[PDB]
This record gives C-alpha cells, sequence and structure tokens, in this order.
C-alpha cells in the first residue's frame, strides 16, 4: 500500500515503467498519458504520484501546486567526496548545434532556417531559445521566425510541426512523445544529424553521447563530433567541445515532482528504488536499470548517475531558479498566477 504510482508518458515509457514496476514487486506501479502534461493532470487528480520533468514542465507543474521532490543527478567528478544523492546538482548546458559543414550559419543567421525542438515548453529545445529569438526580434511570432521546425506539442498543421516524421507508420506527427521520431534531446539532434533542420536545440550532453561511436544506433553510428558545432551567442561557431564557453543558458537539472501531500512518501520510496536499479545500483545491470533505456531517455535521463535530495527545500520557484523563472513568463506573455487545468 506504500505504493507509487509513476506516470509514463507514451508507450515506450509505459513499457519501461511496466518493467520497473514488475522488478519492483509492484512496489512502482503506472499510469501512463499521451503528454506530459496530462500526466501531470493525473497527478494532480491523485490518479498517479510522480513523474520525472523537464524544468519547462515543472514550471508547468508547480503552479499547479505540484513540488521538487528529487533531481536528476549527473556524472560530473567535482564536489568529488559527497555521494551524488547529497551532491548539488550542477544543471546542464543548453545549446544550440548546426553541422560543421553547414559554415556561415551563426546565431545571427538564423531566421528562415529550419530548426529542431525537443518538444514545446521544453527547457533547452524551447524556453531558452525561443526566449531569446522573441527577446532579440522584438515580435512574440515565434511561429514564423524559422521556415519550418520540429516542436512537438505545437499544431501538426503548422510550420512548427512540419518537419516531425511521426512514428514508424507515419503516425503520431508532432506528438510530444518518444513515439515521435524526432522527439526530446536525442530525436532533436537526429533531426540535425539527418540533415532535416539546420539547427537543434538540445543540451551539450546529447552531442557527446550520440558522436564517436557513442551510440551504435543506425542514424548516430557514423556520426563525428568534429562535423557539429555550437552556436554561441557572440556570433561565433566553435567545436563541441566548448559547450562551457558557448552555450545559451544552463538548465535547472529534470527533476521528480509530486503533490505536496505525496511527496515525502514519493521520495522515500524512490530512494529505495534506486539503492535497486540505479547507477550501483543492488539489480542493475542484472535485472533492471532505472537509468537505462538504450539512449532513449525513458523515464529518465540516460546520464543521470542518481536521484539526489533537493536542499533549503526547494519551492519550485526556487528550484528553477529566479532568472529562468522569469524568462519563462516573459515567453509566455506571448501566447502569473496560473495553473491551466
Ligand atoms: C526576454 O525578456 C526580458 C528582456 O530583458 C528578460 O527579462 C528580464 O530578465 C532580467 C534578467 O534576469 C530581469 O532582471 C532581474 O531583475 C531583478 C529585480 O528586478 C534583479 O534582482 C535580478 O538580479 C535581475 O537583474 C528582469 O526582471 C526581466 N525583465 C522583465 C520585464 O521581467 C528575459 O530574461 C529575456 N529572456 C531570456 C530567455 O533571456
Ligand atoms: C531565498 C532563499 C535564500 N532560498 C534559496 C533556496 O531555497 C534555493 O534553492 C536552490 C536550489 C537548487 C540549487 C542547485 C544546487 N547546486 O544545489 C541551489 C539552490
Ligand atoms: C517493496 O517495498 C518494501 C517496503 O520498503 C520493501 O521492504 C520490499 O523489499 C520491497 N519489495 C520488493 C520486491 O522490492
Ligand atoms: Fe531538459
Ligand atoms: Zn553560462
Ligand atoms: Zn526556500
Amino acid at each position: 500500500y506504500t505504493r507509487v504510482v509513476w506516470c509514463a508518458v507514451g508507450p515506450e515509457e509505459q513499457k519501461k515503467c511496466q518493467q520497473w514496476s514488475q522488478q519492483s514487486g509492484q512496489n512502482v506501479t503506472c499510469a501512463t498519458a499521451s503528454t506530459t502534461d496530462d500526466c501531470i493532470v493525473l497527478v494532480l487528480k491523485g490518479e498517479a504520484d510522480a513523474l520525472n520533468l523537464d524544468g519547462g514542465y515543472i514550471y508547468t507543474a508547480g503552479k499547479c501546486g505540484l513540488v521538487p521532490v528529487l533531481a536528476e543527478n549527473r556524472k560530473s567528478s567535482k564536489h568529488s567526496s559527497l555521494d551524488c544523492v547529497l551532491r548539488p546538482t550542477e544543471g546542464y548546458l543548453a545549446v544550440a548545434v548546426v553541422k560543421k559543414a553547414n559554415e556561415g550559419l551563426t546565431w545571427n543567421s538564423l531566421k528562415d532556417k529550419k530548426s529542431c525542438h525537443t518538444a514545446v515548453d521544453r527547457t533547452a529545445g524551447w524556453n531558452i531559445p525561443m526566449g531569446l529569438i522573441v527577446n532579440q526580434t522584438g515580435s512574440c511570432a515565434f511561429d514564423e521566425f524559422f521556415s519550418q521546425s520540429c516542436a512537438p506539442g505545437a499544431d501538426p498543421k503548422s510550420r512548427l510541426c512540419a518537419l516531425c516524421a511521426g512514428d514508424d507508420q507515419g503516425l503520431d506527427k508532432c506528438v510530444p512523445n518518444s513515439k515521435e521520431k524526432y522527439y526530446g534531446y536525442t530525436g532533436a539532434f537526429r533531426c540535425l544529424a539527418e540533415d532535416v533542420g539546420d539547427v537543434a536545440f538540445v543540451k551539450n550532453d546529447t552531442v557527446w553521447e550520440n558522436t564517436n561511436g557513442e551510440s551504435t544506433a543506425d542514424w548516430a553510428k557514423n556520426l563525428k563530433r568534429e562535423d557539429f558545432r555550437l552556436l554561441c551567442l557572440d556570433g561565433t561557431r566553435k567545436p563541441v567541445t566548448e559547450a562551457q564557453s558557448c552555450h545559451l543558458a544552463v538548465a535547472p537539472n529534470h527533476a521528480v515532482v509530486s503533490r505536496s501531500d505525496r511527496a515525502a512518501h514519493v521520495e522515500q520510496v524512490l530512494l529505495h528504488q534506486q539503492a535497486l536499479f540505479g547507477k550501483n545500483g543492488k539489480n542493475c545491470p542484472d535485472k533492471f536499470c532505472l537509468f537505462k533505456s538504450e539512449t532513449k531517455n525513458l523515464l529518465f535521463n540516460d546520464n543521470t548517475e542518481c536521484l539526489a535530495k533537493l536542499g533549503g527545500r526547494p519551492t519550485y520557484e526556487e528550484y528553477l531558479g529566479t532568472e529562468y523563472v522569469t524568462a519563462i513568463a516573459n515567453l509566455k506573455k506571448c501566447s502569473l498566477e496560473a495553473c491551466a487545468f
């Protein structure tokens, strides 16, 4: 009965979640929805207890009263001593990526180009880039900036969805879940890698994990780090090893959210679950690995070492940071006291 109902987004996260449930002796059970927003609603209704969310969704969930519980903690070895779970999270680097061979393409020449986004409302693939575009362009017409784009979650008949491919059967075009071929970090990077788009708004870690043999996936096997360039905000182009000096912003780590009244219980269960299926987990990579899904980032990002405790008992605004929270407000004025359901 001290069971947590996780919310899976899409049928792939659903399959993984059921695997995790089977392996957990049903201490973790699953609910599934077609979109992250839908999953947030199941949580709000009390039909689900939690899910891991990108910062852009943390904001949406936050206005509706959901709270940050644990955050993804990546592999970084500085802040050396502390165990991952107590280690402060460092946020990730949102970057704008292009093909090297696409010479001359700079932040300054993006208008009317083809773009690849993780999804609408996500931090690196949308809020940061479009916030900057809107900032600099003076206009709220961010649907008219790129000639065509794949921005999962936008209107399927609009140009913002024109580049999306849907699933293997061409169905679910532009849906904001993994069925969409160009969804999320990897999908958006694939959109760029296959030259469907001119630029991809992902994070620094995405380019590395999908190049120089790190993938084995058909589309990425032959990808070489040198064939890509990051677009700095000053107009220059740098190699992807220069992310620390050429990025659009550092994003708050994806984090697990739940209803305030269920947070403590979710925190508790989760810590026990990762001890079992986490990075050094008791049953991983033997029975089941929570943070692994063949580089598809299902439920959690695949580069997650562990889920770490937060700190000054973070409200959702403190977790995202004032800088980021203001940015989203300024961007969504284009579409404070809110929620949306
Ligand atoms: C797009 O819209 C505006 C363009 O200026 C940006 O919003 C502004 O962001 C600044 C920087 O974070 C905010 O300044 C802050 O002010 C408080 C006190 O007012 C201060 O304590 C902080 O240290 C900081 O200086 C400013 O409030 C905010 N402007 C408005 C009208 O809300 C926004 O960041 C731009 N979007 C992106 C993604 O850059
Ligand atoms: C307003 C007062 C001072 N509270 C600040 C507070 O609760 C801040 O929250 C946080 C959240 C997350 C992080 C990142 C980190 N490295 O721990 C740092 C600080
Ligand atoms: C389920 O959770 C309980 C409560 O903490 C724990 O004692 C038990 O080991 C877990 N069962 C399985 C099969 O993991
Ligand atoms: Fe993200
Ligand atoms: Zn920076
Ligand atoms: Zn606080």
